[PDB]
């Protein structure tokens, strides 16, 4: 059986994937650029945060300077942590909260894996902290998704291989990682974006521990 569970946050635990989109759509129109639609976000999610703004920039073959960059990202982030400011449990996604109860009474690992800087305080936000036996700290993984690094730093920190673990997420790029880590991935989207090659569920309240053994018996 699986013995650990390797999360996503933004668009898995919570709706904050909107909240990226809306923000790197927001810094994009200040610099004149207006390709950042839903479809474009998709190759944002997942992704650290300047490898977000870089993707930007580039789909405009745009130039600025290093300067610029740094203030372009950090701008966008100052937006975003104030749009977070009133997340609360309430928010949380359903099914999570009681997967994670679920998880915990059967003693298997939790651990988040998301590229998010800001997940700790969202997880406080939300009440979710107590339920994570660790948290992989994007800024000491250099790799972003969709590299395998983090989901391989999630296992590693709950003491469970890659090979016996499922990763959930909603992204390109973290679908991917999770393939190379050798974890399992169970998606949550819309198979137009997220393909048709693995299992991918409509919402989370298909995170079932029921579904998630399912899935692993095959
Ligand atoms: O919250 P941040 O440190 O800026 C890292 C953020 O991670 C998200 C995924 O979890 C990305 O979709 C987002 O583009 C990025 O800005
Ligand atoms: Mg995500």
């Amino acid at each position: 059986m699986f013995k650990a569970v390797l999360f996503d946050l933004d668009g898995v635990i919570t709706d904050t994937a909107e909240y990226h989109f809306r923000a790197w759509k927001a810094l994009a129109e200040e610099i004149g650029i207006n390709g950042v639609d839903r479809q474009f976000n998709e190759q944002l999610k997942g992704v650290s945060r300047e490898d977000s703004l870089q993707k930007i920039l580039d789909l405009a073959d745009k130039k600025v300077s290093a300067e610029e960059f740094k203030e372009l990202a950090k701008r966008k982030n100052d937006n975003y942590v104030k749009m977070i400011q009133d997340v609360s449990p309430a928010d949380v996604y359903p099914g999570i909260l009681q997967l994670l109860k679920d998880l915990r009474s059967n003693k298997i690992k939790i651990a988040l894996a998301s590229a998010s800087k800001n997940g700790p305080f969202l997880l406080e936000r939300m009440n979710l902290t107590g339920y994570f036996d660790a948290i992989a700290d994007p800024a000491e993984v250099a790799a972003s998704k969709p590299a395998p690094d983090i989901f391989i730093a999630a296992a590693h920190a709950v003491g469970v291989a890659p090979s016996e673990s499922i990763g959930l997420e909603d992204s390109q790029a973290g679908i991917q990682a999770i393939k190379d880590s050798g974890a399992l991935p169970i998606g949550v989207g819309r198979p137009e974006d997220l393909g048709d090659d693995i299992v991918i569920v409509p919402d989370t309240s298909h995170y079932t521990l029921e579904f998630l053994k399912e899935v692993w018996l095959q």
